[PDB]
């Protein structure tokens, strides 16, 4: 059955004022089936308050959206998010992974959600010995985004605990 709606929208920010719901549907209609796509307006005036959203029919819609970034709608280029679970942050702490997880743990399952920048394995001040938690950056924000909201990871045998991090 259909994945959660809140896991299926955009939003939109930085929208050129003269956008509106027709023109975001043409430009984000190229990768995916849009249920719904609104620009906010301004109850009175009916300006353009310069973001709106789409919803897409599937989460690999959103997906290759994201994928498809920069977007220039209408001559701008916007800003797309998911939807909040916004804190906008490119790191992660990673925990539960124990002594025997490496870096190339780490990355083998990650890179799968964005490209890595930083592995930071902890290890202690005095011992050196791994206190089991790592930091993960990656280059963008949509790749913590995309794993903050997975119920489960699974990295090195562990069932882990993953955060948004700073
Ligand atoms: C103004 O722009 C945004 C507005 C909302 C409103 N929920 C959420 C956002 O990100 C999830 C935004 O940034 C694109």
């Amino acid at each position: 059955p259909k994945e959660p709606e809140q896991l299926r929208k955009l939003f939109i920010g930085g929208l050129s004022f003269e956008t509106t719901d027709e023109s975001l549907r043409s430009h984000f209609e190229q990768w995916g089936t849009l249920t719904d796509c609104v620009v906010m307006r301004d109850p009175n005036t009916k300006r353009s308050r310069g973001f709106g959203f789409v919803t897409y029919a599937t989460v690999e819609e959103v997906d290759a959206a994201m994928n498809a970034r920069p977007h220039k709608v209408d001559g701008r280029v916007v800003e797309p998010k998911r939807a909040v679970s916004h804190l906008t942050v490119k790191k992660i702490f990673v925990g539960g992974i124990k002594e025997d997880t490496e870096e190339h743990h780490l990355r083998d399952y990650f890179e799968q959600y964005g490209k890595i920048e930083v592995i930071e394995i902890m290890t202690d001040r005095g011992s050196g010995k791994k206190r089991g938690f790592a930091f993960v950056t990656f280059d963008d924000h949509d790749s913590v985004d995309k794993i903050v909201i997975q119920k489960y990871h699974t990295v090195n045998g562990h069932n882990c605990e993953v955060r948004k991090a700073l």
